[PDB]
């Protein structure tokens, strides 16, 4: 629940992957397309996300990237502490397989609007980030305010 | 604003284009390495910026850009209102050459560690956004500060 915790998630779409950050805490996604979930790519995602977020723990998605060597350098460069996903609490799971069924029917809705699936994703990114949940705050507003809140100290 | 407003910069190295949109308030900044600056490319880093913080206005880095069909569908789309980047301000201008030239430092500085310029960049926006400057502040901390400020109001 800490203001630092991200979640990896890694879903499929029209033969392509899927990686998405979430920011446990607060619902606040960013995701990427990418051709297929490499350690390689996974440790660059890492890398975009902890010099955008003060990522401080990682739950990696699956244990080839917990594995992964590129993906612990990447963690050791950018002082992530990597933590398996394993779901200890197990709606956790029911969580992000949602998430990833609003996300893929967000990108339904907006497939048309865009030319390439990666346009599609980031409009979904964006339309996630702002609804506005339940006065109600959208997962962009929870984000700032829990780091925000963390900074003051 | 300020809380929402935000700077496009591009600059070259190793013939490649980097593209940079900066928080003007705080300093902070997000950047990405692209074949070359096209309307296109311009349109769908700031649809990605746009779904990760609350851009409001967008000052553009040129007249093509401001110009570009794509870029105006995108920050129509994204609900951003494009402006000319003109340094009205002209300690505006100088304040951008010479984050482009810490930029290029840093890029310099971590070259080795990676293999390709696109993770050298992603390393330099890292050490940009979370250098204290510094009881000082990161450019990571003001810009959350400055906008959950602006979410309580
Ligand atoms: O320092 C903190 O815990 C929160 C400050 C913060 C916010 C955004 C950042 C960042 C640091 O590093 C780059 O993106
Ligand atoms: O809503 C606001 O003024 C700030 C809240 C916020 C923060 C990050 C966001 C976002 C909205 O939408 C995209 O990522």
């Amino acid at each position: 629940s800490s203001p630092g915790i991200w979640q990896l998630d890694c879903t499929h779409l029209e033969g392509k992957v899927i990686l998405v950050a979430v920011h446990v805490a607060s619902g606040y996604i960013e995701a990427e397309v990418i051709p297929a979930e490499t350690g390689q790519e996974t440790a660059y995602f890492l890398l975009k996300l902890a010099g955008r977020w003060p990522v401080k723990t990682v739950h990696t998605d699956n244990g080839s990237n917990f594995t992964s060597t590129t993906v612990k350098a990447a963690c050791w460069w950018a002082g992530i502490k990597q933590e398996d996903g394993i779901p200890y609490n197990p709606q956790s799971q029911g969580v992000i397989e949602s998430m990833n069924k609003e996300l893929k029917k967000i990108i339904g809705q907006v497939r048309d609007q865009a030319e390439h699936l990666k346009t599609a994703v980031q409009m979904a990114v964006f339309i996630h980030n702002h609804k506005r949940k339940g006065g109600g705050y959208s997962a962009g507003e929870r984000i700032v305010d829990i780091i925000a809140t963390d900074i003051q100290t």
